[PDB]
């Protein structure tokens, strides 16, 4: 017996279809799950609308992660009452049968689900552009000084459609997030989307989320992760294949430089004992001059050489090794990849 019969051996609440809570919510069905717990579709009888209830595991580490999340969501939502900046809306929260419960607006499929639905062949450049514009607008809002929030776990699965037939999105899952100058974490970001400064053990700021965004946008159009490392050494080597050896001024100050690199007599750095550095060109991953990914966009509208050159230019600015010169949200939104 766990939690008087209400919980399973994984710390999760055992969902019961049609259960009534608090003279208010009628639980319908499970609609998603993850490390944190479960998400159910429920009818809110007071507000007369469907909601998504995120039921956190009954275990102190998961409870405290979600308490951090609640505080950040309350801060963000207070500064976007019109819901124009692409962050999910937390309506309220409560404790129920020893589980913290977060009540959200209901959302639809995530962007990994969309990739699966393309048979892992990618969405169009036009749809990629729509997702990119909304994500850059969200990053601009997170960078406002009263927020200064670093999401720290951006990936396709954490970006959700509002409605199944439309391109509008919201970002979810602030459990691993932090604020500039209240930064605590040395180990952060899911591996495929992890920035060079984090891999190298260096100081970090909101620019880590822009790195993740550049990786995400390439994957949305090709269908496959850009840098699919199996461990940190493989991750760094995959980044180097595309982007070359990082600048010496960075490696000279990196606590973990020698996990990946060695310094030569002339002061230059090379890899420790892959395609040679910088020879896996993004120009060819995207298929700029050869019909897009797999050549499959040849003959389609919305996929010109000129369009692809603008996309490539913006991505390479998001993937700058130097976090001080990497493109920032304000300037990303002004880039000619985006439309008047
Ligand atoms: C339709 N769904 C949904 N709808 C609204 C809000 C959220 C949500 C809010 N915060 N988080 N955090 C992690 C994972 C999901 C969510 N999920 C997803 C299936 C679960």
């Amino acid at each position: 017996v766990y939690n008087d019969g209400y919980d399973d051996d994984n710390y999760d609440y055992i969902v019961k279809n049609g259960e009534k809570w608090m003279d208010r919510y009628e639980i319908d069905s499970l609609i998603g799950k993850g490390s944190f717990g479960q998400v159910v579709k429920a009818y809110d009888r007071v507000e007369q609308e469907w909601v998504a209830i995120k039921i956190i595991k009954n275990k102190k580490a998961f409870l405290n992660q979600a308490q951090i999340e609640v505080r950040l969501l309350e801060l963000m939502n207070k500064h976007d009452t019109e819901m124009k900046y692409y962050i999910v809306h937390l309506k309220r929260h409560f404790m129920f049968r020893n589980h913290l419960c977060l009540v959200f607006e209901m959302l639809s499929y995530n962007l990994y689900d969309l990739l699966r639905n393309t048979n892992f062949r990618g969405v169009s450049l036009n749809l990629t552009r729509k997702f990119a514009q909304q994500m850059c607008t969200a990053l601009l809002f997170l960078a406002t000084p009263e927020l200064s929030i670093i999401h720290c776990d951006l990936k396709p699965e954490n970006i959700l459609l509002c409605n199944p037939k439309r391109s509008a999105i919201k970002i979810v899952d602030f459990g691993s997030s932090c604020q500039l100058g209240q930064r605590i974490y040395q180990y952060i970001q899911s591996r495929f989307y992890r920035s060079p400064e984090v891999l190298l053990g260096m100081p970090y700021d909101l620019a880590i989320d822009m790195w993740s965004l550049g990786c995400i946008l390439v994957e949305m159009h090709t269908g496959e992760p850009l840098f699919s490392g199996a461990n940190e050494v493989d991750q760094m080597n995959k980044i180097v294949e595309v982007l070359g050896i990082p600048p010496a001024h960075i490696l000279d100050q990196a606590p973990k430089a020698r996990k990946f690199f060695e310094k030569l007599p002339d002061g230059t750095w090379n890899l420790k004992k892959y395609k040679p550095p910088g020879t896996r060109k993004l120009h060819n991953i995207l298929g700029v001059e050869t019909g897009g990914p797999g050549g499959r966009r040849a003959g389609e509208s919305g996929h010109t050489v000129a369009d692809y050159l603008k996309f490539k230019d913006l991505i390479l600015r998001m993937l700058d090794y130097d976090p001080k010169t990497r493109i920032q949200p304000y300037y990303a939104l002004q880039h000619s990849f985006f439309k008047k």
